[PDB]
């Protein structure tokens, strides 16, 4: 029973916790499926909870983060209005998952107030940020990383901070967050480079900029190595989360080896 | 002077919500939209009426505004007909809601009380709104069952939160009972306004009324039941007598201004009658047939139409005279 076995059951456990919740509140089969297709969103919680020693607390915190991440994901499909899904169901399942998560995270936290504290602290940064991103599209790598630092980095960093606040002792809150923010930027690029052909995306899309020459391949490569670096350092701060080392390499090499050549 | 309080609390809630929408990146459209949510911004004052400390009362009041407004934005996002920008709505919605959780939690009697309340009936609320839009109402009963969720359960939660967040002397149960009753009253009013203001028809109460599928007198009864439920709640000790005029104002507004727009010619149903014994007989007459009516002591004398040119006569005691007749009296 290695680490990959833990990741997979963590992922199955989160998905089921989420689909059960979507269904119990009125979600149509289309919506239930759509949520179970959110693979990485259901898996990331497991990485954020890697510093949590007690396995029972870890599974609980893991699925509570999953409910809220899926929730924000649905609110997003709601603002893009392109999934063909029912807007009432989307809006409602979204509110429900979110409320259940709050309730689950608060009952796991050392101090209940810290959940709202984390969620409020950079709510303007995340929300004004998401707005600016869709308002004015990026045209160079600088503006891209700037935008991505909010809907990707800040977005996962909050779940990192929550993971630490609800994971008991032996949690270097600052590092978990550093890890999350760097890991997120990496995933955002991947997503961007996948979605160019899977979603038909262009405006502000990193792949589009690369293909148009507005962004140089080696810069993208640098950013990727920097992120890898920031992530390795974060999972090395005491107590440490050596489990995440191979994970950081997996997602980074995948963008370098599989995704990038597609655009260069 | 209590009206001077409702106005100032509404203005303060409005200020707090607009500044917040503005700082998060909301366009002036959206800012204008949230500032327009008048009753939404004003209801908080009603919910916090049992809060003795003014400073605390203002803080809970504006925190509730933040979340009610946020929920209304989400609702606009699910209808997608405000013309407002889908992204600003979603993000401003989330920002406000988050702000609200934080402010409410800071005033709560207990750490988990806010989230307990929000979770308790999350499913009833959410799944209820889903079913409301999924199966339009076809009779009053169905209408009331749907309104019980996005209406009564919706405001009831903020009622519970005001009690949880407003220090001592809060009859939790009564605050929530007032909110749920008052919510439905306001929901009916909205439905009968929005039939013409938004062009609404499917599952809409005015429509069901105009359609014959829902009877006027029933709507009047439900309205009366709601008024009584609300009055009782604000009567529980320590009491919130200040809400009495409020309860009457909204209930009476639906009965007097809104209802006639969808019934027409006396939608109560019981076309009034005058019973009397004329020429050794038994007679009853629809107030609609009564022509002239005058008073002689405590007797009410009158004439009416029997058929064709035919003109009938009658006189009753004023204590056997239906309200309507005694009205033609004064009005003649
Ligand atoms: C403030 C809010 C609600 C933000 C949306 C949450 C989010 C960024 C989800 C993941 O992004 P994504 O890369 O899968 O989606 P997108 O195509 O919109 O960038
Ligand atoms: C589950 C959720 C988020 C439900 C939305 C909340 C709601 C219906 C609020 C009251 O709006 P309203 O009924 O007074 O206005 P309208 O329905 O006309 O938009």
């Amino acid at each position: 029973v290695d680490d990959d076995d833990k990741m997979l059951a963590a992922e199955a456990a989160n998905r089921d916790h989420v689909t059960r919740c979507v269904a119990q509140t009125g979600g149509s089969p289309d919506l239930v499926a759509h949520t179970a297709a959110l693979r990485l969103y259901l898996r990331v919680p497991h990485f954020l909870t890697e510093w949590t020693t007690d396995p029972d607390r870890r599974a609980a915190v893991s699925r509570a983060l999953a409910l809220d991440i899926v929730s924000m994901k649905l609110l997003d499909d709601l603002m893009d209005d392109d999934t063909g899904l029912d807007r009432v169901e989307l809006a409602c399942v979204c509110l429900r998952l979110h409320l259940r998560a709050l309730h689950e995270l608060e009952s796991l936290a050392r101090d209940p107030k810290a959940v709202t504290d984390i969620l409020e602290q950079d709510a303007v940064h995340l929300c004004g940020g998401q707005i600016r991103t869709k308002r004015s599209r990026a045209t160079n790598l600088r503006e891209w990383r700037a935008h991505a630092s909010t809907y990707g980095s800040t977005f996962l960093g909050r779940y990192g901070a929550l993971a630490a606040a609800c994971g008991g002792e032996g949690q270097p809150a600052d590092s978990v967050r550093e890890f999350a923010e760097a890991f997120a930027m990496t995933i955002t690029m991947a997503d961007d480079l996948t979605d160019y052909d899977r979603n038909g995306e262009r405006d502000g899309n990193l792949a589009h900029l690369m293909r148009t020459g507005a962004v140089a391949g080696q810069d993208v490569v640098d950013l990727l190595e920097e992120l890898r670096g920031r992530a390795l350092a974060a999972v090395a701060a005491p107590p440490g989360a050596p489990g995440l080392v191979p994970v950081v390499h997996l997602y980074t090499d995948d963008v370098l080896v599989r995704l990038l050549p597609r655009h260069l």
